[PDB]
């Protein structure tokens, strides 16, 4: 069985996700850890530069009260290693995910550093690209994950003819062989014309 813990301080941003017990998903307000008036999270960054940066003291406390040494901690990124299929199988073996979701500049550096004394940490960028915070990244990450748990050529369906345009002949004729051939064919030029460097 596999529990997936998500800190942010937008909790709803989880809630298309959240059928059987295999799962269990939770959903954490980081403000929860908070202890001023205000419940803030964040403070100005050290070294100048715009924007802010989450509070170390209150991820560290919502860390020690969720995670064990026996969790994967995932902090969602733009620096960190690419997510990719290869680390969602992997993910999917694991007993305890717990995504840190990051909003402003991103956490404090030392909440990683920290937490590495006691569990194992990967900060995972999806992409490059740049987003506000990271739980867009942690819902794609946790569904790609979900999905193990429960290029490509081009689909077609009914009718075999379509505001002038033909399923390939191949699809419609049942040689197994043709077909295979054909699949092969397409998948090779569109690889070749949108990703010549895989």
């Amino acid at each position: 069985s596999m529990r997936i813990d998500v800190v942010t301080i937008f909790p709803a941003y989880l809630d298309p996700l959240r059928q059987s017990g295999l799962v269990d998903l939770r959903v954490h307000d980081l403000r929860r850890w908070t202890h001023d008036a205000h419940r803030s999270v964040d403070d100005a960054p050290y070294g100048g530069g715009p924007g802010m940066v989450m509070k170390a003291p209150v991820w560290g406390e919502a860390l020690d009260e969720i995670a064990s040494a026996e969790t994967l901690l995932v902090v969602p990124t733009p620096a960190g290693v690419l997510f990719d299929q290869a680390t969602a199988a992997r993910w999917s073996a694991e007993r305890h995910l717990v995504f840190a979701c990051g909003r402003y500049e991103g956490i404090d550096q030392r909440v990683v550093e920290d937490a590495a004394r006691r569990m194992r940490v990967e900060e995972v960028s999806i992409g490059d690209y740049v987003l506000p915070g990271g739980e867009s990244a942690a819902v794609v990450m946790i569904e790609a994950v979900l999905r193990l748990l429960d290029l490509e050529g081009p689909s077609y369906t009914r009718p075999p003819s379509w505001r002038g345009l033909d399923v390939p002949e191949v699809l419609l004729s049942g040689d197994h062989a043709r077909i295979a051939a054909w699949r092969r064919e397409v998948s090779l030029q569109r690889t070749r014309e949108r990703r010549p460097e895989l």
